[PDB]
């Protein structure tokens, strides 16, 4: 009765819980809300307004497929001062966000049965678009000692003639790894061994960085421009989550390819919200003092997490060098009976036990891959992480952890 | 090097088209664009002031994957008012234009196998979005003497065991046809024998026709409802282009399974555009006077350019009840040699002789499935159909008329 690419289909588990949250809030019961990686600073004014023109100005009419001339030159522009990427822009594709980005990038050069590498923990869609490209996800698993970072000896032992793409975010979604240039300089060494062998580099959480962490995009080592396509965006460097607006940059002729399905799928970005990306990138270099402020803002909501939650006897917590997450190991507590609630055996039972009984929202690790871990967003206040931290304390107080 | 699926893919000659004519123009070489079917009206004053309260509001974080809950409530309400559905709110799945939605159901119902039968003269992605799927388009021809519509005779004799989607178009894209419901009726009647076969109901151009035709949704007739995908949106009527904000309305099932595509593919409208669609839904039935305005000027351009261009020997024109394009068949002028372009002896040649001798741009029929005519969008100013009329004597007049 559906299709079997649909039916197969895993639901995405951030949004399933970020809605069913949201929902319980409007229903009149209260929830931290942890779940989603949402920045809580308003779209920067100068972006807004941009916006706004537009709207005033009639900004609303058909525009070029691939984007306006004015952003996809903003963009080229971004990616050589920023990235040392030299694109020209017909090599760039906007697209409405960067998750569509991402799946017309898999479309266009995976096969049916080429394997799609994806180092766990992933971010959620990355098996399932790979999936709707009747590719075979291929996960290699990483350590929370070794900072969640892909092992080369793994990324080794799991090629085959088959693998066609090797999916690479940095910083991470979930855990919030930065992967260091040495390590890319090694794994681009095997790309270059295999003719076939394409790098998907998701870079959308470039700017939500920690010194003395630093970026390198993956087409900018040697003999990668070629094979790298480069996935980054505004919703989270810019506080843009509503607007919509990511890109693609890669070889012309993957880049041709991603259009034409583009035009046949209309997966383009609202006129509105190019222009506001033209304002973002206006910005200055990473977004000069205004994302400057929300980088030292995460920041030391990191700081306070890692270090309250860090106390609680059996937490394992990787500290996060990018991103706006934690991904935190409360493994120990598996096996643990909850008075009022039943066995917490698993990181599904853990984030239901923290929703259910107090009342804050968590994405369980089994979704990204590595059900150790349960994965806390820390894009919110302060105010609401000290309450957070208070319930989850208090949850885990009377249960009990493995030595 | 690339995907099959993706290699094979013909580009949209919609966008080939417009994307062309627009940059002719920017480098300084003026082009009659009558290519994509753009309004050239303004988004109306109360849509486009709820889009700029919603930005200076800061309504720019997440909104519920399927739509934020306003804005399915009053479609559920418009689809009442308007078709006389019934549709609850979850039965609603919001995305990033109408095109958007039609590939999730498309994607959502086919197997591999399934055939997907679509009448020609077709929209250029119908059989694109099919080959998507893996299922295969099976086209259908229609005659201009039959108005471009469906016989159901020929329907009867393409059905197959494998026969698993109807996509009907009212009014149609490219021809400006709308279907009776005398002949819907006759349809749903062959759809109800076979127990497999639902119907894809194009239904976005429904406000843009023309008295004494009138608009009967394919989901009100007598056992369709729970087999009918309905899609519609706010691009055409509402003059939201640049907006990018459609829906589908059908079976919990179905929509729940295209909703769970949704959120691993992140196909979502702006959080802006969506309270611009609640404000546009408030305009009252079928868009009060804000639409009627718009209506009226699309009536009266049709009637001029159907009176100006039926006059030239060997045009033969379907008047349309709806939308804003003729579909005129030139085919009596193939085989004519053009001094200074050449042979002219198709759709793609007739079209190419009007863009680089005369600046028209206009789209051929071979893009939707019928060499025999040529795809002309009225959606412009009177004063622009004036010259683009001459232009077009101008270049048939020396050229001959078979009998």
């Amino acid at each position: 009765s559906l299709s079997p690419r649909v039916q197969s289909l895993k639901p995405s588990k951030v949004m399933v819980i970020t809605d069913l949250a949201a929902t319980l809030v409007q229903s009149g019961v209260p929830v931290i809300r942890l779940a989603a990686g949402e920045p809580d600073f308003d779209t920067p004014k100068v972006v807004a307004e941009a916006g706004i023109n537009a709207i005033r100005e009639g900004f609303t009419r058909y525009t070029l497929n691939a984007g306006i001339t004015e952003l996809r030159e903003a963009i080229c522009r971004k990616l050589k001062e920023e990235n040392g990427l030299s694109y020209a822009p017909d090599q760039i594709l906007v697209s409405n966000g960067a998750v569509q980005s991402l799946l017309q990038a898999v479309l266009a050069v995976c096969s049916p049965g080429d394997e799609v590498i994806i180092p766990a923990p992933y971010w959620v869609s990355y098996t399932e678009q790979a999936r709707l490209a009747d590719a075979t996800p291929v996960v290699i698993p990483t350590k929370i000692s070794n900072n969640f970072l892909l092992d080369p000896k793994d990324l080794e032992s799991k090629l085959t003639e088959k693998s066609r793409l090797l999916i690479l975010c940095s910083p991470s979604n979930p855990t919030g790894s930065v992967y260091p240039k040495s390590l890319l300089e090694e794994i681009a060494r095997i790309i270059a061994k295999h003719p076939r062998l394409l790098v998907l580099s998701d870079e959308i959480y470039e700017h939500i960085i920690y010194a003395p962490a630093t970026h390198t995009s993956f087409a900018s080592l040697p003999d990668m421009y070629e094979r790298t396509l480069t996935v980054n965006g505004f919703s989270k460097a810019f506080a843009m989550t509503g607007w919509r607006l990511g890109y693609l940059a890669g070889p012309k002729h993957i880049v041709a390819a991603c259009s034409k399905l583009q035009g046949q799928v209309s997966s383009g970005a609202s006129s509105i919200a190019q222009k506001a990306g033209v304002a973002a990138l206006g910005l200055g270099k990473a977004g000069g003092e205004t994302v400057a402020e929300m980088v030292k803002a995460y920041r030391e909501r990191r700081d306070f997490l890692v270090k309250s939650l860090g106390d609680i006897k059996g937490v394992k917590i990787s500290e996060p060098q990018g991103a706006f997450y934690l991904f935190i190991d409360f493994s120990a507590y598996y096996g643990s009976e909850a008075e009022g609630f039943g066995l917490i055996n698993d990181s599904s039972s853990l984030a239901l036990y923290f929703l259910d009984k107090f009342q804050v929202a968590m994405v369980p690790g089994d979704a990204f891959g590595d059900d150790s871990c349960i994965r806390i967003s820390y894009a919110t206040s302060l105010d609401v992480l000290q309450a957070a931290v208070e319930k989850i304390r208090k949850a885990l107080e009377p249960l009990r952890a493995t030595v």
